[PDB]
This record gives structure tokens, C-alpha cells and sequence, in this order.
């Protein structure tokens, strides 16, 4: 951004290979492919009946920022794993420029509808020499200030320095990213992405329409869930199998939900596991206007969870690998041999009658120490293609 670069400024250190923001929507394509194998994998380790939400577009936006630095095949597996490798071409530095495009188009809205805010940032070790080109590409691309924080000293106020900073931009919603003895002594920078959203429902719900249910859950006993009500025309479609797929456009109608629910009785994971970017823009395209009868509950759900163990699975594992880690962009003069100790992500979501609110964040961390009658539910930048959250809900009670 900045203005409008002919993607003619300086973007070097080690480059991998395997109206032209088609650039950009490749990008978007990647990061949804991403999206959905990541849900996947998520869901794979998580149980059936419980609840799920991240930002998938995040993760993607920590892990760009840290391969920055990356090199070899580090830069490789990175590369391919966030599906950056199915783009234009030769240039694991251009993909900064199109996601720092497409961050732009995103978060830089000359239309003011709903809120969505970004914020990057570093917090290196207040000792170290950090490359000065690394620092300052973070600065322009990703918009990511390099803040020092005191780990060989301090690791705890350190750690509790980043949540506080994240809480700060997620609007208190975000807050322990960075489980409890995840930074220590040995912590050289902590890559970090954080993402809010809250907007209004371009058709709101009545409170007074809105009543208390009764939820039977997995075993044993129910819980009192508000349940709302609505009636109008809205984009909808009743998939293969009898599954439903409904999307509430907040106001805008440049984001909006999109709930997926299984025929009743009928296994959500099958749709999980046959769940794709191309299924996804299938079910978007089958979509019709129309006049029908929403019901779906008021509540909110927070997610957590490590990235390493589902991401190691998919192929990212040089970076986590303390012998085959490859950062040597990152610090120029200081502790070297680095490598991703573990990466964190936390997403919270809100829905209510005047509209929904989800803030999520992403926070790689190097060298440190490692380690219900549910639907699904998107928040999709329809002109952008992006999945900017996604979930399971399990249980409105909460």
C-alpha cells in the first residue's frame, strides 16, 4: 500500500520457487485451500460434538510474516504447506506484496460499513541485533513495529506484554494467546497477528421475538439456550443430502455469515471431511433468494489451541525442528539457530440480535517452550474471497 506500489520496491533474502491482482485472488484461493485442510486437521483432533472457531485468514498472516525470515527448505514446506506455492510465480517475496495487497483491500475500506481491523507485530529480545532489512519489510509489508521485550530477563511480564497488547487490539476479546510457560530465557522474537470484527446485521433480529429453548447435549442433561427468530428473504439453499446453507449478509453486504447445518440426525463430519474451497464456492453458487424463517441461538464461543501438532501433520515440520530450522533472516547479530517453538491461535465469536463479533489472533513464538448438536459457521470478504473465520457450533448455551 502506502499509495499504490508498482511492487517495484526492495523485498529481498533467500527466494524459493517450485488489473493483476488476479495475483491477489490466487492469494485468497490459497488461503482458503489452507483454510479448509486446516479445519480439517483442527477437527481431527478435536471432538465431534465440540465447539471450534478461528480465523483461518491469520494464521495464514502470522506465518507469512515469519517466513520472512525462513530459508531452504523451511521456506519450502511454508511455502507449499499455507498453499502460497499455487500463485504466479518464483517468488516467495512477491507473495508479501499480494497479501499485503490484498490486507490492504481488506482492511482498508474507503466504504465504512463494517468493522474489520488487522495489526501485526513483532517482539524481539531487547539484546539481540535483528536484521535491519527483515525489521523494516515486516514494517512496510505486514505493518508489523518490532517491539522490544525483555525475554532473557523477563519472560513472563514479556509474555504477559504481548497478550496485553493483543487484548488491547481485540477490543478485550482476545486475551492468553501465549499459554502461561510458553516464552522463556531462551525466546528470540514472537511473531504476531491479531484480527477484530463486529458487525450489524443488514436484517436484524427482534429481541422480543428472540425465547429460551432447551439443549440436549452429547450426555446427560440440557442447558437453556436463547434461542431468536426472524422472517425474510435471504440467500439459501438446501444442498445435497437435505443440508441447509444460509448466509446472513451484515450491513455492507461486503461480509457475510454463512451457517452450515446437516439434514437433522444426519453427521456433520461428512461435511467436514468432504468440506473444500471448491465444495464451499459450490454451495456459495447454489445460493438463491428467497423468503423463509431464521432461527438460530444468541451466544458465543472462544477457541484455543497450538498450531504445531496439526501443522507438522500437514507439512510444516523444519520449522519446529530445532536441528532443521531455518530463520537466518530474522537476527543479524546475536542468538542464532533459531526455530518455532510453538505458535498459538485464540478466536472468540459473538452473535446477537443486532449483529455478530469474532477477534482472533495468531502468535508464532521462537525458540521457546513447546507445549452438543453442533453446524458450521463462516465470515467470509465475499469480494475478496476470503474466510476470514470459520467454526463449529456445538453449544449456545454457554
Amino acid at each position: 500500500c502506502t499509495a499504490k506500489p508498482r511492487d517495484i520496491p526492495m523485498n529481498p533474502m533467500c527466494i524459493y520457487r517450485s488489473a493483476t491482482n488476479r495475483r491477489v485472488w490466487e492469494l485468497s484461493k490459497a488461503n482458503s485451500r489452507f483454510a479448509t485442510t486446516f479445519y480439517q486437521h483442527l477437527a481431527d483432533s478435536k471432538n465431534d460434538n465440540d465447539n471450534i472457531f478461528l480465523s483461518p485468514l491469520s494464521i495464514s498472516t502470522a506465518f507469512a510474516m515469519t517466513k520472512l525470515g525462513a530459508c531452504n527448505d523451511t521456506l519450502q514446506q511454508l511455502m507449499e504447506v499455507f498453499k502460497f506455492d499455487t500463485i504466479s510465480e518464483k517468488t516467495s517475496d512477491q507473495i508479501h506484496f499480494f497479501f499485503a495487497k490484498l490486507n490492504c483491500r481488506l482492511y482498508r475500506k474507503a466504504n465504512k460499513s463494517s468493522k474489520l481491523v488487522s495489526a501485526n507485530r513483532l517482539f524481539g529480545d531487547k539484546s539481540l541485533t535483528f536484521n535491519e532489512t527483515y525489521q523494516d519489510i515486516s514494517e512496510l509489508v505486514y505493518g508489523a513495529k518490532l517491539q522490544p521485550l525483555d525475554f532473557k530477563e523477563n519472560a513472563e511480564q514479556s509474555r504477559a506484554a504481548i497478550n496485553k497488547w493483543v487484548s488491547n487490539k481485540t477490543e478485550g476479546r482476545i486475551t492468553d494467546v501465549i499459554p502461561s510457560e510458553a516464552i522463556n530465557e531462551l525466546t528470540v522474537l514472537v511473531l504476531v497477528n491479531t484480527i477484530y470484527f463486529k458487525g450489524l446485521w443488514k436484517s436484524k433480529f427482534s429481541p422480543e421475538n428472540t425465547r429460551k429453548e432447551l439443549f440436549y447435549k452429547a450426555d446427560g442433561e440440557s442447558c437453556s439456550a436463547s434461542m431468536m427468530y426472524q422472517e425474510g428473504k435471504f440467500r439459501y439453499r438446501r444442498v445435497a443430502e437435505g443440508t441447509q446453507v444460509l448466509e446472513l449478509p451484515f450491513k455492507g453486504d461486503d461480509i457475510t455469515m454463512v451457517l452450515i447445518l446437516p439434514k437433522p440426525e444426519k453427521s456433520l463430519a461428512k461435511v467436514e471431511k468432504e468440506l473444500t474451497p471448491e465444495v464451499l464456492q459450490e454451495w456459495l453458487d447454489e445460493l438463491e433468494e428467497m423468503m423463509l424463517v431464521v432461527h438460530m441461538p444468541r451466544f458465543r464461543i472462544e477457541d484455543g489451541f497450538s498450531l504445531k501438532e496439526q501443522l507438522q501433520d500437514m507439512g510444516l515440520v523444519d520449522l519446529f525442528s530445532p536441528e532443521k530450522s531455518k530463520l537466518p533472516g530474522i537476527v543479524a547479530e546475536g542468538r542464532d539457530d533459531l526455530y518455532v517453538s510453538d505458535a498459538f491461535h485464540k478466536a472468540f465469536l459473538e452473535v446477537n440480535e443486532e449483529g455478530s463479533e469474532a477477534a482472533a489472533s495468531t502468535a508464532v513464538v521462537i525458540a521457546g517452550r513447546s507445549l452438543n448438536r453442533p453446524f458450521l459457521v463462516f465470515i467470509r470478504e465475499v469480494p475478496l474471497n476470503t474466510i476470514i473465520f470459520m467454526g463449529r457450533v456445538a453449544n449456545p448455551c454457554v
